[PDB]
């Protein structure tokens, strides 16, 4: 950092790390003839190796952060100091879990999360929770914008990939096709939803193919013997299969309309824990002296915070853009006259440092991709956005109707 720069907290957005498929549909099974591997845990569930890896990115954050004077060289940091908000699944709590192990290694730290995690947490899920809705009218046209085309055409922009997902499947040769062949053909992309408007999905092949690639993606960070029955062997392969799920995530979570509804209890939590002199929920027992709050959330809520804010990106390595244990990192700067800034970074494991389970250190380090946000014209070329401007985007780019009563 520059001369006289002081790092004075962070928030981090993180992925859950690696888990097992959320869910094994008979569609899935059906598309291809071979049978995919049984994981080690109950689907949806984070696997040991996926905790391992989250601590692995927790040693990384401690190493970057005791460098920054943020935390201690040796020894716990004091309890007020970490907070954890973890989502109410089984993946999410781990993983806050896991990245405290990785943080501070016993000390005795414990995350926090909503009482009740069979409903869903308004934070990550507000749409869900019924804090807002969607127009149905709305969604159709604000995802066409998105793509560019008429969504019913989508698959005609990804030929190649999908011909490529056909190949590792061997659809050709899938009781699909026995009982329905070309992937594409059978399977023209749509968006789906429901009554409500609450429920959307990219329906067809572009949609499955994302689902599918992600999955092979996650054998891969498991490190399991078979990864798509041994049918992915090149950089290029596993980069035509992931920008099918990329597409499927910039149309069904970066999307504007549908990211600041899914987004604002987020995005204002984090403005507000940055410095914004805004109006935010507070997380319970939260320290007024915090200086890492680590939010334990999924890949969409990563998407929708990106939309929101205009950010996009690609990780060198890392073929997922949201990759698993993958975070967005808005570090609250101030320099030597006590002007507040953020910068936002990527912060990722590459997918050898998955595969490997390699040791992140500052010698040897995790994947970090420096973030430009458009609106913020005022953004150095080293980085940092004055807290004042990114103040005023958030206040822009949050949907009111869904901020936390
Ligand atoms: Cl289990
Ligand atoms: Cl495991
Ligand atoms: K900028
Ligand atoms: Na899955």
């Amino acid at each position: 950092a520059p001369a006289g720069f002081q790092l004075e907290r962070v928030v981090i957005l993180s992925r859950h790390g690696v888990r097992a498929p959320t869910k094994m549909t008979q569609t899935m099974r059906d598309v291809t003839p071979h049978q995919w591997p049984e994981w080690p845990v109950k689907l949806g569930y984070i696997t040991p190796r996926g905790e391992h890896l989250i601590s692995l990115m927790g040693g990384f954050y401690r190493e970057r952060f005791q460098q920054q004077g943020l935390l201690p060289k040796d020894n716990c940091p004091t309890p007020d100091a970490v907070y954890v908000w973890a989502d109410v699944d089984q993946r999410t709590r781990k993983t806050g879990e896991a990245f405290l192990a990785g943080l501070a290694p016993q000390c005795d730290l414990a995350i926090h999360h909503q009482q009740n995690t069979q409903q869903a947490d308004p934070l990550f899920h507000p749409v869900k929770a019924g804090i807002c809705s969607m127009d149905k009218s709305q969604v159709h046209a604000a995802v066409e914008k998105q793509a560019g085309t008429p969504i019913e055409t989508l698959n005609q922009r990804y030929q190649a990939s999908l011909a490529l997902m056909s190949s590792v499947l061997d659809f050709p040769k899938s009781p699909y096709c026995q009982q329905h062949c070309d992937f594409s053909q059978a399977m023209p992309s749509r968006l789906a939803i429901n009554d409500d408007g609450n429920k959307v999905a990219l329906e067809g092949a572009v949609g499955l193919a994302s689902t599918l690639a992600e999955i092979f993606l996650l054998e891969h960070a498991q490190g399991m013997p078979k990864v798509a029955w041994g049918n992915i062997h090149t950089e290029q392969q596993w980069n035509s299969l992931l920008k099918l799920h990329n597409a499927q995530f910039d149309l069904m979570s970066r999307t504007p309309y549908i990211a600041k509804h899914n987004g604002t209890p987020l995005l204002q939590t984090i403005a507000h824990a940055l410095g914004s002199n805004i109006t935010s929920r507070p997380l319970p027992d939260i320290s007024p002296d915090n200086k890492i709050l680590f939010i334990a959330g999924h890949d969409t809520n990563i998407a929708n915070i990106s939309g929101m804010l205009g950010m996009t990106w690609t990780l060198p390595g890392q073929p997922d853009n949201t990759p698993p244990g993958g975070a967005l990192v808005f570090e609250r700067w101030v320099d030597n006259a006590g002007k507040p800034y953020v910068s936002v970074n990527m912060v990722y494991q590459t997918l050898a440092q998955l595969h490997d389970q390699a040791p992140l250190t500052l010698q040897h380090p995790a994947g970090s991709v420096r973030l430009n946000i458009p609106g913020c014209s005022d953004q150095t070329p080293d980085g940092y956005c004055p807290l004042s401007t990114f103040s005023r985007l958030v206040s822009h780019s949050v949907e009111p109707a869904c901020q936390l009563p």
